């Protein structure tokens, strides 16, 4: 009841920034998840025992993969801690709870593929999983665990508080599909610009925690320039992976996920930053303003690239 989780004084105050990385010491991301739940959500929201019981099975179940690990699912909850210590009375108690479930949940056994490898491939989870494949198995992958014994984090929640917090973890971790972000901040677009986005309609936060979900799983590129880059190779190590298990299928792959064409690498990263990021961090600073240095550090690394570009670095 009355222990604490406290950090060194350096990750005291750095935590709190939206450019915080959680440092190479991966026996200390435990402890820095149970610290941003302590404070983003109260001592009383989990038992502490249930709660690091929780924590080291979505551990277990995260792959030794070079991107979609245990290190990335702390990350994003990271930045969705940010977001919500910044925006403090916009949301609701269970909305806090799960939203950093969630972000820990979303990338629950992954492989290091990318749905449409699934699909070319014909894996099992393609036949279960039409669309949103792996989000859907992240989804099944975060149920079985609550469901071991002893991992319960939501049993003192009453039956209807239960089900609402199980449907905020299922829209947050299916928003995480990057196929659904497009039409998602199409729509948050509009309803901002024609002035009709109202955040007591459940559609409108749907959309609005879908944008904070993609926005938290994109932060990479919201991070110092050393990081972002450091990131981008572990980024690509995967895609590349993917790239000749396409090629074995007798299928070209993307440029993208061919590592016969590194070179093109900062070009697509523009692309990516002007077609995804950018676009993201702005619609969800109009909708939350105290995000914008989310926005400043993504044209920070923007910068970064076209200096790549330039032979500049
Ligand atoms: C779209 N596109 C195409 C290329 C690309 C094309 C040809 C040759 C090399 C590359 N690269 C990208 C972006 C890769 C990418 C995807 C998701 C990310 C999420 C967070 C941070 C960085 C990210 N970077
Ligand atoms: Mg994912
Ligand atoms: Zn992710």
């Amino acid at each position: 009841g009355l222990m604490q989780f406290t950090l060194p004084v350096r990750l005291c105050k750095e935590i709190e920034l939206f450019h915080f990385d959680i440092g190479p010491f991966e026996n200390m991301w435990p402890g820095i998840f149970v610290y941003m739940v302590h404070r983003s959500c109260g001592t009383s929201c989990f038992e502490l025992e249930k709660l690091c019981r929780f924590i080291m099975s979505v551990k277990k179940n995260y792959r030794r993969v070079p991107y979609h690990n245990w290190k990335h699912a702390v990350t994003v909850a990271h930045c969705m801690y940010a977001i919500l210590q910044n925006n403090h009375t916009l949301f609701t108690d269970l909305e806090r709870k799960g939203l950093l479930i969630a972000c820990l949940c979303h990338d629950l056994d992954h492989r290091g593929f990318s749905n449409s490898y699934l699909q070319k491939f014909d894996h099992p989870l393609a036949a279960l999983y039409s669309t949103s494949t792996m989000e859907q198995h992240h989804f099944s992958q975060t149920v079985s665990i609550l469901q071991l014994e002893g991992h319960n984090i939501f049993s003192t929640l009453s039956s209807s508080e239960y089900e609402q917090v199980l449907e905020i973890i299922r829209k947050a971790i299916i928003a995480t599909d990057l196929a659904l972000y497009f039409g998602n901040r199409k729509q948050l677009e509009e309803m901002y610009q024609t002035g009709s986005l109202n955040l007591n309609n459940q559609s409108h936060r749907d959309r609005v925690i879908g944008l904070m979900m993609t926005a938290c799983d994109l932060c990479s590129v919201t991070k110092l320039w050393p990081v972002t880059k450091l990131t981008a190779n572990d980024i690509y190590a995967e895609f590349w992976a993917e790239g000749d298990e396409m090629k074995k299928l007798g299928i070209q792959p993307i440029p993208m996920m061919d590592r016969d064409k590194k070179d093109e690498v900062p070009q697509g990263q523009l692309g990516f930053y002007n077609a995804v990021a950018i676009p993201c961090y702005t619609t969800l600073t109009q909708i939350l303003p105290p995000t914008e240095p989310l926005l400043k550090a993504c044209r920070d690394n923007l910068s970064q690239w076209e200096k790549v570009i330039r032979g500049e670095e």
